[PDB]
């Protein structure tokens, strides 16, 4: 049986502040801009519709020296940082982005259509932009949290799912890594593999994967390292109702309608346009301090391995500024050829923390337990090379003067004495 | 005279955790996709607008063997599981659905008509989609809940209701089965029998009955096994205003308007489109622990016949993702013929429960009482073949370690000691 | 190590009221109207989208003589005024502004395009208005607060960013000055330098810098002078969805879409129209009394150098009234020629304060600490020439009879005794 | 120095109820309908957009005779009524108006312009109607309250503001009189003198003054008789965005835009159409009892000169019913000629009160005080002939049987004993 870190981890009156400097990110909000020839990234893809998985590296309390550590034996005892308070600073003004696609697959507007026009042509795709669902999360664990998304599954011992057929979907687990896409209104799937025409979702999501955090799994993990704090805030509505183009795969059962003279049965592949509606200072989940006093799972903000993952999505600040640059300010009349528009979005974060020094006495039982949990714990006391995270090193940003910082100042106060 | 189960069921300090594994369901949102020849279902009809009637099977405490059961005589006593808490965990992103009908019956948009064009021709139907009323409901009871819808009644000893005439309506009661439709803004009725043209409601309902919980009935049942807890959160508004095509049954009394020259009097058969407006985290009725400490009726969450019904409707997460497949990825110019769009909707559920062991002493009085109430309960201590339920067996999912689980861990806490 | 003024500034029972007469301001909301030949401002640009940085000049309490100052030695001690409560009276009726541009750079409406028309021509700009993002703020500090915005950045030791190219951005800090524009929903940036065509945002901002208070920097400053108090309320949504005109600088990766025959790929330079939705006396942040009992930073509203800054933005009273004057009223038929339309906007402030007398004992340690904090504080007890602020002098507006003023009256109540 | 009435006004245990009979008003909502020839008003102007200034007369307590006035000396003392509870009953259903102008000055809709048509003709005005900003107020002063609007100022010593120019504005204080217009989302101004074309506002305001309570002045008045209790509930948003017609006085500085070939530069005089949004029972500020237990200013609901002023504006019930009257019911075909549409609105108020009988001993000190306050107070104990109030006489409406009236029932109950 799995048991609470309070059963094997002693706390200590020692607290330290730690804050990341200002973290900025700027680039194009749709696709990346790589060199004209090389395939090396020039200007990243920084959208407001992107996860932020921060891997927060903490100094090893065992290297560090401590004064209140005089009734502590480094022979048989060890040290972890237990996270006590988190503040995820956000800067930039609130506002909304808006993604589109030069050739969106949209047939007609089936909200209040004018009439019925004969069978269409080939390529009825049109340029259309829209504003996605608004989300605001913040998961804190000492393992990176996972995501779920719908992806293409492998068929059974039967027929061959030849081209054009509908491939069986499969609900896949995945690790959330910096720069992944959140669901925008089209659900959480994998667009590249479930949509061949690559045309019916704006460019920012069309060739990628909108992931949704596996809350139900993460929450149900025995040890519960993947997250021991969260906050969700999603909300959306139907701006528009449309028809898709191209031949319907599963045709309509004729005993559901009466045969209407004249017609090859209009499209039924309907799809709506979301809308995040409105972003308001008061809706905001960020910029406030969170005290994870008691954790949701067994692990009680114990940052094994001296690490921390702060995951964050946030579409309230999503605005894309456009920059226009002229070919030559030598003209005196407006001509479009003379200017080039670019699109730029820039993200701004600030992470603060306050951790508590804790001690673990390595006895027969505890060692066993830690062992079945995670061996590295023990092993490192004497891996994710495949995942990409926004790296945050606070090995040199630790303080003990809580007073010098807003979050510390709060903490002192809020913790009372 | 009906009596509270506190009068004849003894409670004990024994609480077990029960949980279902991830339930998933993936199907077309509007209609089922059966094999091309066969009439066996290949892909189901999973939609956001459906009920979820879980039949929760529980292990029979009488077979199970227990330690605190020492001051318990199995000769004279029996055992029932009392439900103490429920938690309906809901996977996937909140999103919204959109339903439509290729040949919908929509004469013209009477919100702000342009003019008055003379008597139209035949078949002026059209492709029109729209977002249904938003609803979120959950009923827990140890018997299946009943619903009410408007159906076709049988006429009195008088004239023959020949074709064309309006049949009289009748309020019917019916049990809620997994898969039925909730009222979508069109009322709760039976569209197959009450609408011949099968063309004035999107297909997902036009050939179906839209039930609505009979809360008035179920509330009033003398035993109250039907439901001992429930929460409803329904809301909608008028998206558009239309006119129906087809001659009007009941003509307009001429003393209601002045004879306007030029006309056969335009249609006055009006219908509105609903819109459930917005879904949001805070609206959410699920993912939180319920504790049915005291039950609404007499039965205080005693699951007779080791059984439980969790009826659940949820239009918050009703997004249908479309998957486009290509006939041949050999072409390099977009052509609709080369693509097949498909609609799919995946549901994800999690059921969690906490049960109390309760003993009953089969005496002279109790037995006669339980007999009149339900005989089965007695006979079974020494049916629904016609109703279809999502089947959930937790016989092997019971645990006495409440600690290992969020709903249990909560339990323990909240209960106090 | 910085230390709370509570550590070196004694408080006395001495409270004065002070406040500014009616503060009006009236001009054109879009641009300043200077003489026809001279470059001398005739009518200012008073807009509801502007910053209000008030410099409050306070009487120096060392020249003043006091009666309760008999256990005070002016030889070794000095005096500062400590802010206790502010109150920012707003006049005019709630209302909302509207900003356009005769030659807005607005290709087409991509929200639900009709079709696809071939490649346009040159100059497709058109007149367009709109209601900006809605904001309410108010920073109280003893130094002028700072702003953050996106500017043009100097490139590195490499290639020459020739015309055409997209300049690297750089986030700049800057002093908020009366008259600056807040972000309007086009982000916080320098439109003069970052947008050449000077045609893709209303005139009230296309040639200015919209700034956004760097809460994050100020909050974090070690002494906390820049603000010891603040309230934001900003809210906004996407009224429209547009396409820009002109060539695209970062061209769409061809591997993200399928070569649709017939096109030079439509604009992908999308931009949205904000809207600040709706203003409600409920929303009001203003017209109340603020009591800075405990400061956010180290400075507990020590108005060092007998100064105060109240920075304020307010879009909820943002109306521009329009005045129509005739060329001759001798006509009896309407002709546009004969009427001249003007736009005019007027702001009305009222500034209320309540100060507590404080005494500092100039010792060894105290002096050196004040010195490395700010030397001027010591020097002056025996600079912003480049900054423009709405001067507010209250030297002659101090009152000891707090009962005569609402704020006065409240303060006594609220403080209790 | 001013001082609280508590300082010279003694209270007694004497309360008295009062109430005006049902107050009605019916007429035209836009303009007064005088006799055809005469200039006498036949149907007055009753709009939901108007201020309701009541002058509540009151019995002089000194001529009244009292039984508990046995330890009171009519030779040296005197009597005033102190208001204690005000109940502003409102009848009719909630509902909303819509003002219009057949030749409103509306060039084109610049929210989302079609194209760019060249230089328009002359008189492009059109019929437009609209709902105004929603406001709900109620001020209770023993003097009439003041209001503020943007008037036409006199120029200084220099040039002559010839016809065409824009007049310099000037903030004016005016007394609020029954029948005035509340701002309607075009701000507080004087449409007659500031808008020569008298065509760019619906008629109900186009030739009048819309005023806004000078809350800032009133509140700040040393005595505060103007008002001792108030509640405001104003809201509104932008239903559309338009463009005005007629030459632009203050032309756009050319360096704010690039020279667009093909243009005299479209209009840039923009104006928005407000929208009060929604009226709801809960929003309601009326139909509840108000207990001015403590006043805001110095005057504590003391009705000097036996007088009272209830200023109310309410747009929540602003429905205008239309009545159609035929020229001859002898026709059998609908013909517009045969009918006359008319417009009417009617207003239903009910004023209830509760006054407390206070005595004032006329001493040397108190006399000189009262005199400096208001000589009439003293001279009347042994003027607004130019202002127009809804006169309300309660001289005969006083009862001391508080029990007989809801208000009074409430008072007993609320005040406890």
């Amino acid at each position: 049986a799995v048991v609470s870190t309070d059963e094997y981890v002693t706390r200590t009156n020692i607290y330290y502040h730690a804050g990341s400097s200002r973290l900025l990110a700027v680039g194009h909000p749709y696709y990346a801009i790589k060199k004209q020839d090389s395939n090396k990234i020039a200007v990243p893809k920084v959208s407001g519709l992107q996860y932020r998985v921060f891997r927060v590296k903490l100094p090893d309390p065992n290297k560090f020296g401590f004064p209140d550590t005089s009734f502590y034996d480094p022979a048989s005892q060890r040290l972890v940082w237990a996270c006590t308070g988190v503040e995820v600073g956000r800067g930039q003004p609130l506002g909304v982005g808006i993604s589109g696609h030069p050739l969106l697959n949209k047939l007609d507007d089936t909200e209040n259509s004018n009439k019925y026009v004969g069978n269409s042509g080939t390529d009825n795709r049109e340029c259309i932009s829209m504003d996605y669902k608004q989300t605001q999360l913040c998961l804190i664990g000492c393992r990176p949290p996972i995501g779920e998304h719908w992806g293409k599954g492998t068929p059974s011992n039967a027929n061959q799912v030849k081209a054009g057929e509908c491939p069986p979907l499969e609900l896949l687990n995945t690790v959330l890594q910096d720069g992944d896409m959140v669901d925008t209104g089209f659900g959480a799937m994998d667009f590249t593999t479930l949509q061949a025409n690559k045309s019916d979702v704006p460019l920012d999501i069309c060739s990628s994967i909108c992931k949704y955090p596996d809350y139900l799994k993460m929450v149900s993990e025995p040890y519960g390292d993947m997250l021991f704090f969260y906050l969700r805030r999603e909300q959306m509505f139907v701006r528009h109702l449309f028809n898709r183009a191209g031949t319907v795969g599963e045709t309509v059962p004729a005993d559901l309608y009466i045969k209407g003279t004249t017609g090859t049965l209009p499209s039924t592949s309907y799809f709506p346009t979301p809308s995040g509606s409105m972003v308001t200072s008061d809706a905001q989940i960020f910029n406030k301090p969170y005290w994870l006093q008691r954790a949701q799972g067994h692990n009680n903000g114990i940052c094994w391995s001296n690490q921390l993952f702060v995951t964050v999505v946030d579409t309230t600040r999503s605005t894309n500024m456009s920059v226009c640059s002229a070919v030559s300010s030598s003209d005196s009349t407006y001509k479009n050829d003379n200017f080039k528009e670019y699109l730029r979005h820039g993200e701004e974060y600030d992470l603060q923390f306050i951790f508590q020094l804790c001690k673990i006495t390595l006895t027969a039982d505890v060692m066993t337990y830690i062992h079945s949990m995670n061996p590295s714990i023990l092993e490192d006391w004497n891996p994710l090379k495949n995942y990409t995270f926004w790296e945050v090193d606070l090995k040199e940003k630790f303080s003990a003067d809580l007073d010098q910082f807003p979050l510390g100042r709060k903490f002192l106060l809020q913790a009372g004495l």
